[PDB]
C-alpha cells in the first residue's frame, strides 16, 4: 500500500540522500545513498536512476560500490567536464575501537553514464584543513568565474557547523579557500550547495538535529558569505539533504522525503524498503525573496480531472488510490481537509499563518507545522498526495513536505472559504 505512485523510491532496501544530480546528454540523472541489503542504513552504495523529464524515472544498475564491508560511498555531486560525467563524493571508512571515522573526497568518471571508473589519484582531498574538523563530507561542485568551486559540510570542535570552500582548475587538485559560513545552531552542517540566482549567492544546507533544509542568501565577498536573508527551504516534517542539479537553466532541487528523527516511526520497512525522494522544485528570486515552486514538468502526471467546485462544502472524491493533486485558489482564509472516516490531513490559512496538521493522517501519526505568510489578492495552494506523502505549495513561494501513512484512500475532501475555486487531478503511476 505504501509504494509511491509517482515519487522515486528503491526497488528494495534503504535509500537516503539524493546524489550526483545532473542534466547530462539530454537526461536527468539522479543517484542516491543506497543499501540494497535491508531497509536500514549501512554498507552504502550509490544507486542510479534517469528520466527525460524530471518525472518518469527508470532504475539503472547500482553505480558506485564501496571496496569492502567497512567503507561507504557517502554523498556528493556531479559535474560535466570535456563532455564526460564526473562524480565527486566522500569515501568513508568505519571507526574501530582505536580510530575514529575517516572521510576523503574522491572522483569517478563516466563517458557513457553507465560505466563508472575511479580516478587513479584518489583521494582528491585527503584530509581536513584544520585540526578538530569532523563531519567532513558531501562535496557539491559547481562552475564559477572560470574555475571549479566545491562546498563541503563540516563541524569544528564538536561546537560549530561550517561550510568549507575549495577551488580547482582541473577537478583533481583543490585549494582551500576557508570557511565561508557557519551556523551556531548546530555542531555540523550537512549537504551544502552554493548556487547563484540573478545576482544573489544562495547557500542551501541541511542541519541534522532539527532535520531541516535552510538557506542563506546574500553575496560572497572576500571569502565570506554576507547574509541578507535566511530561511527554510521547506517548512514540513520530512525534507532533508536537498541538492540542486548541475547543468540546467533553472535551479532545480530534490530532497530526501524523510526525516532521521522520524525514521523509526515509519512502516514501509515491513514491505522490505525505506526512503522516498521529494518532487523536484524550482528555486527562483522575485522581489528580493527566494521562492520555491513545483517544477513545470509535473503537469505531465495529470491524467484526468476527477472533481471541481467553486463553492465550500464536503465532497466524495471518485478516486481509488492516494495518487492525486489538489489545486485550490481562494481569497482570505481557508480550511482544507483531505481524508476518510478515520484519517485526515488539514491545512488552514488563519489570518497571517499557514498551518498543517498531519497528526491524524495514518499509522505513523504526524505533527503540526506553521509559517507566517504574506496574503495575496488571490492565494493558491497546490497539494500532491501520494501513497506515503503529502507536499503542499503556497503562492508558488513556500513548501511544506510530510510523510504520512494512511491505511485507506483519502476520498473525502472538505473546503471552507470565500471565492473558492478547487480542482482535483488524478495523477499517473510512473511505474506501470
Ligand atoms: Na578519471
Amino acid at each position: 500500500l505504501f509504494k509511491p505512485n509517482y515519487h522515486f523510491f528503491p526497488i528494495t532496501g534503504w535509500m537516503n540522500d539524493p546524489n550526483g544530480l545532473i542534466f547530462w546528454k539530454g537526461k536527468y540523472h539522479m543517484f542516491y545513498q543506497y543499501n540494497p541489503r535491508k531497509p536500514e542504513w549501512g554498507n552504502i552504495c550509490w544507486g542510479h536512476a534517469v528520466s527525460d523529464d524530471l518525472v518518469h524515472w527508470r532504475h539503472l544498475p547500482v553505480a558506485l560500490y564501496p571496496d569492502d564491508e567497512t567503507h561507504g560511498v557517502f554523498s556528493g555531486s556531479a559535474v560535466e567536464k570535456d563532455g564526460k560525467m564526473f562524480l565527486v563524493y566522500t569515501y568513508y571508512r568505519d571507526p574501530t575501537h582505536n580510530k575514529g571515522e575517516k572521510e576523503t573526497q574522491c572522483v569517478v568518471m563516466s563517458e557513457n553514464g553507465l560505466d563508472f571508473v575511479k580516478y587513479d589519484g584518489n583521494p582528491v582531498i585527503s584530509k581536513p584543513p584544520e585540526e578538530g574538523t569532523h563531519a567532513f563530507r558531501d562535496p557539491k561542485v559547481n562552475r564559477s568565474n572560470g574555475e571549479w568551486r566545491m562546498v563541503l559540510g563540516s563541524g569544528k570542535d564538536e561546537k560549530i557547523g561550517r561550510v568549507l570552500l575549495y577551488t580547482s582548475d582541473d577537478l583533481f587538485h583543490w585549494k582551500y579557500e576557508g570557511a565561508i559560513f557557519e551556523d551556531e545552531t548546530t555542531k555540523e552542517i550537512e549537504c551544502p550547495d552554493l548556487v547563484r540566482i540573478g545576482e544573489k549567492d544562495i547557500l542551501i544546507y541541511s542541519i541534522t538535529s532539527t532535520n531541516s533544509v535552510l538557506f542563506s542568501m546574500g553575496e560572497l565577498k572576500e571569502g565570506k558569505l554576507n547574509v541578507e536573508k535566511r530561511g527554510l527551504l521547506d517548512h514540513g516534517t520530512d525534507f532533508y539533504a536537498a541538492q540542486t542539479f548541475f547543468g540546467t537553466d533553472r535551479v532545480v532541487v530534490i530532497g530526501w522525503l524523510q526525516s532521521w528523527l522520524r525514521t523509526g516511526l515509519y512502516p514501509t520497512k515491513r514491505e522490505g524498503w525505506n526512503g522516498v525522494m521529494s518532487l523536484p522544485r524550482e528555486l527562483y528570486v522575485e522581489n528580493n525573496e527566494l521562492k520555491v515552486k513545483p517544477v513545470d514538468e509535473l503537469l505531465a502526471l495529470r491524467k484526468r480531472k476527477v472533481f471541481e467546485t467553486a463553492k465550500s462544502g464536503t465532497f466524495l472524491l471518485d478516486v481509488k488510490e492516494n495518487s492525486y493533486e489538489i489545486v485550490c485558489e481562494f481569497s482570505g482564509e481557508i480550511e482544507l481537509r483531505m481524508g476518510n472516516e478515520s484519517e485526515e490531513v488539514v491545512i488552514t490559512k488563519s489570518r497571517d499563518e499557514l498551518i498543517v496538521d498531519t497528526t491524524r493522517s495514518g499509522v505513523s501519526g504526524g505533527e503540526v507545522r506553521k509559517s507566517t505568510v504574506e496574503d495575496e489578492a488571490t492565494n493558491r495552494i497546490r497539494a500532491f498526495l501520494d501513497s506515503c506523502s503529502v507536499e503542499f505549495f503556497f503562492n508558488d513561494s513556500i513548501a511544506f513536505s510530510f510523510r504520512i501513512h494512511p491505511e485507506n484512500v483519502y476520498n473525502i475532501l472538505s473546503v471552507k472559504s470565500n471565492q473558492v475555486k478547487l480542482e482535483v487531478f488524478e495523477l499517473e503511476n510512473i511505474w506501470l
